[PDB]
């Protein structure tokens, strides 16, 4: 890929999004701690990427979460995600501890709701990371969300992998891999 660096809240943190990826904050206020990236690409335009152009990006600076175990933290964060789409069960389509005690990333899919009805309507798949800045008593949890199209979406109840999902994790762990504190006054 060809991610390129950006600051986050201020300057306090870096780390990559993909080329044609505007900065929500610079057009809608955004919660104070987001930070929101959207695919603006045009369809014509073509980027060795993989991704498409309807991809969004959030990074939140959580509070960390009691629970010891790096994939126990991650699998708490990824229901408070997928609880309020009506999800009530999901699965991890890929996972990986990228780094022991802080380092977790992962695709997560949604395969049951509370209407019963997991194919009412468009799969969105959610790529997901946990960065635990324990020292700081902050969970930062990145999510990228992949809204499928129906060609995609057969291929996954087919038990494969999409391509542009695999894009999308690749991108998921090089945010992960170049994420950068550059001034810890933002956790005062």
């Amino acid at each position: 890929m060809n991610n390129k660096e950006v600051e986050l809240y201020g300057g306090a943190i870096t780390t990559v999004v993909p080329p044609g990826f505007i900065d929500a904050s610079t057009l809608r206020e955004v919660p104070d701690t987001q930070a929101v990236y959207v695919n603006s690409r045009r369809d014509e335009e073509e980027f060795e990427d993989g991704l498409a152009t309807n991809e969004s990006i959030i990074v939140d600076l959580l509070e960390t979460v009691d629970k010891s175990d790096l994939k126990e933290a991650w699998q708490f964060h990824v229901e408070d995600l997928t609880e309020l789409n009506g999800t009530t069960k999901w699965e991890a389509l890929q996972e990986d501890t990228v780094q022991q005690g802080t380092k977790f990333t992962g695709l997560v899919m949604e395969v049951a709701n509370k209407w019963g009805k997991p194919d009412l309507a468009q799969t969105v798949v959610i790529g997901v990371a946990l960065i635990r800045l324990t020292q700081f008593d902050t969970d930062v949890v990145i999510s990228i969300n992949v809204p499928l199209t129906k060609e995609e979406a057969s291929q996954a109840s087919n038990k494969e992998l999409p391509a542009r999902c695999h894009a999308v994790y690749q991108l998921l762990q090089e945010m992960v891999r170049k994420f950068h504190v550059v001034d810890t006054s933002l956790f005062a």
